[PDB]
């Protein structure tokens, strides 16, 4: 790099940086999928908004490629490159949360759980991802869903507005009153548009909830997935209920004859009084025979710490996911052959329902697209071993491949790292190209392409 | 204040101040502990060490009095002042986590809730307290025990090394080979000898634990705390049992009949196998009729992420606690006796039992006191009526006055506003005037004195 110019993004930057050379480089450069293993020329840790636009001004006239890193959760491993910067954002994960105003103030850094810490100090809470240790950036920016959406709706439908960092370094407010046109393009429209510094929320009161979580034998698995496609179609907002399909974890509440073999793993939340929710989880716990069964009354931030038991974090992943506007009978068949199959302890086949709030937003108003679409299956392998990879990516994509005319659409989210043409059918051709237009906006040089790029104009 | 003071502060400092004018200074000046109100002169939002340095330097130039702020947890109310500086932590909370060393360095302002998360990332943890929202500035320094503490020990036992900014504004490394002095002092010697901007932890794989949670009445109060105080004089490190006297909260789990009524809440988990964890919570469940009985296996995260059943955030609180050494069978009769007095729905008469790795450490290898006193009674009074304060408060003096005899020494981090004068006690002779003699060196003019005070010489 130009020294003068490598010594003007140094003086403008607080933070700190990793070289290859460093200590801290290997470890710094893994993200959660660890399939991707790439060499970024230079990690920038940004502490401050001022960093980010001392990172971004720098790799715009060192002509490096950018990788921003939220929380590493990539699926398609976009958090970091080969020979570029990663503008990483781990270490700003400061919230500021008002009790009063009901808002939660959080940096582009930050991971659900210190969120999820953050606001339920008032028992507040606003609908995120599942697993804790996902980063806020990247989840909402996509669009962002979880146990709270049926009931609140999407991440970004409680987002009020974010600062970002545009790839000229300027420093921009997004909301509904001001760069508009921004506001709805980084609602489901990724990293295309700049770096989010800061992500503002509207939060809700969210007391203790009901949960359950059950295992159902595949013998079962048809009258379950029926009892539950049925059930969702007219169920409450209040009610969650998902299904992953997976080989049952060796835990003591499950006897030792079904470890390791296919079975539905079932969890339901009620959102709302827990009596209600008592009353509710019980009359959807028993289409199969429950085993293993927990119930629970849980603080909000102990079901969002719960998904997913289990002694490892796998080491490599690859999802395949889609979107279902029904789950007919034959899709019903071919999830339960594909998940008889299963090889790896950590795979899940998930079966997931949305709707409710989500679906009541209109379609244009956000650049997340098919809301209308309730279902949403991720067949999500992972494992360790690297000389197994073709046998767990056979697995996702041949059930990826037999379900493929009930899928449409696609989250970005769950996308894979050979997915990078999915863009147009995950959105859209009318979102896609209105996304165009903001991005030759905000974006013409398209400075941000590690996502699930919008090429502009 | 002096405006050329002032100007070099504000130059020098990064952060965020808080003027008493400012829009949010009634919120960032409330802490936990409702009854403590309080209106400093500047609040000062630090986001770096050398924002500390330059916070610390402005309050000893102007002659203000210093409270710290990490996680605004101080039962004693410590963390904000009349008409001094608050140098707060809260938006320091970057945690640093290398899976490879099995090591967490984590700023100042970090809460308990983001420290865990962080370390689940890898399966890791360390121990610390039972509530995520407490910060782990403030718990570490005065030792720090939860789940984990009879298997690993205390936070403070898990401690490697501190950055540390004293009253003098310089910043200092300590640990066993640097400053081991300060090093020894920071450890269980609260906020007397510095700012810590960041803690060093080892860390331990922690997989999924078995849980449980249930409630006896108070029927069978007698045999439930005597099987509970002859059971941990025996137990395995690997069972953590701990019991919370409290009006049962209207659950779905509890019949209604119990609901608003005294009962116990017992708590316990394994930290090992669970299904080894399975046949020893089971072998403690039943020396009363377990009711409400919630039995899980869950991420560590999520454990954490429990207490308490009901998550209510009650306004104001007033704690009386101490240290016991036995647990007589007159002591157990002043327990349930009490507790059957218990007006607020949000107090807790809490009973737990140490031991175990705690009791294991030299008592001179830290400045904790009283690691060989297995049990701490907590008398916490919680609710919400300001104009009720002298009924909720006279119920834990007077529980406190009950046991009388049986208590002695006292947690620094369970004290209450009124409990200055319990210091000496609390350490000992030996160790209070072995602190006095760190704080001779490091804090000669008792520049941070907004806690357990140890007066320097
Ligand atoms: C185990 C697991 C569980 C999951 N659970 C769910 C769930 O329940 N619901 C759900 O909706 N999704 C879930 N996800 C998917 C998650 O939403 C995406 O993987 C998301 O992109 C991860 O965000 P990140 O910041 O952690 O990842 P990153 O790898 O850091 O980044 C992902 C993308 O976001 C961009 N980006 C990240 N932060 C910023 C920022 N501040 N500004 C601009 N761009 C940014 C990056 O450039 C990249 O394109 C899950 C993922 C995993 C791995
Ligand atoms: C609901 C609740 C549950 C609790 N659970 C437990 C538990 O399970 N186990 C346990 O051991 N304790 C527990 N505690 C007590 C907790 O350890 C103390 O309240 C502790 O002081 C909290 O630290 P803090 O930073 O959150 O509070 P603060 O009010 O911000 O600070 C308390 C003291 O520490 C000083 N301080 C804080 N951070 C720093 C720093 N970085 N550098 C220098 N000084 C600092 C302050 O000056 C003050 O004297 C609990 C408290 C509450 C309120």
């Amino acid at each position: 790099l130009d020294p003068a110019t490598l010594a003007a993004f140094s003086a403008a930057f607080r933070g700190e940086l990793i070289w290859p050379s460093d200590a801290d480089y290997d470890e710094a450069r893994r993200i959660w999928n660890g399939t991707i293993d790439r060499r970024p020329a230079l990690i920038a840790r940004c502490t401050s908004t001022p960093d980010v636009v001392a990172a971004v001004s720098f790799a715009r006239k060192s002509g490096l490629l950018v990788a921003v890193r939220g929380g590493g959760h990539s699926m398609a491993g976009h958090s970091v490159c080969d020979g570029g910067i990663v503008i990483d954002l781990s270490l700003m994960n400061s919230i500021k949360v008002s009790r009063r105003l009901r808002r939660a103030r959080a940096q582009g850094g930050c991971l659900l759980g210190a969120f999820d810490t953050a606001t339920q100090a008032h028992m507040l809470a606003t609908p995120a991802g599942v697993v804790s240790t996902t980063g806020l950036g990247g989840l909402v920016l996509g669009g962002g869903f979880g146990w709270l959406s049926r009931k609140y709706g999407l991440s970004i439908d409680n987002l009020t507005s974010v600062e970002i960092v545009t790839a000229d370094g300027g420093v921009l407010t997004a909301s509904d009153t001001e760069n508009p046109d921004l506001f709805w393009a980084v609602r489901g429209g990724g990293g295309n548009f700049g770096v989010v510094t800061a992500f503002e929320f509207d939060l809700h009161r969210v007391g203790p909830v009901r949960f359950a979580s059950t295992y159902y034998s595949l013998d079962e698995g048809p009258q379950v997935i029926r009892a539950w496609r049925d059930h969702m179609a007219t169920a409450p907002d209040e009610l969650t209920w998902a299904l992953y399909l997976r080989l049952a974890p060796p835990l003591p509440e499950l006897p030792a004859d079904m470890h390791g073999k296919p079975v539905i793993c079932a969890m339901s939340c009620w959102i709302g009084d827990p009596h209600e929710g008592e009353r509710q989880l019980e009359s959807i716990l028993h289409a199969g025979k429950p085993h293993g069964l927990t119930k629970a009354t849980l603080p909000y931030r102990a079901l969002q710490a719960y998904s997913f038991p289990g002694a490892v974090v796998p080491d490599r992943i690859y999802t395949k996911s889609g979107y279902l506007n029904e789950l007919s009978d034959e899709a019903t068949d071919t999830v339960l052959e594909h998940a008889a199959d299963i090889a790896s302890p950590f795979t899940q086949l998930e079966l997931l329902y949305l709707g409710g709030a989500v679906a009541r937003v209109p379609d244009d108003a956000t650049a997340y697209p098919n809301r209308q679409s309730p279902f949403v299956t991720n067949l999500a392998a992972a494992w360790m071993d690297p000389t197994e990879d073709a046998r767990h990516t056979a697995w996702a994509r041949e059930g990826y491949r037999a379900l493929a005319g009930h899928l449409s659409g696609g989250y970005v989210n769950f996308m894979n790292p050979g997915e990078a043409d999915r863009t147009r059918e995950a959105y859209g051709a009318a979102k896609f190209e209105r996304l165009q237009g903001v991005k030759a906006k905000y974006d013409p040089t398209n400075l941000f392409r590690l996502n699930q790029n919008i090429p502009p104009s």
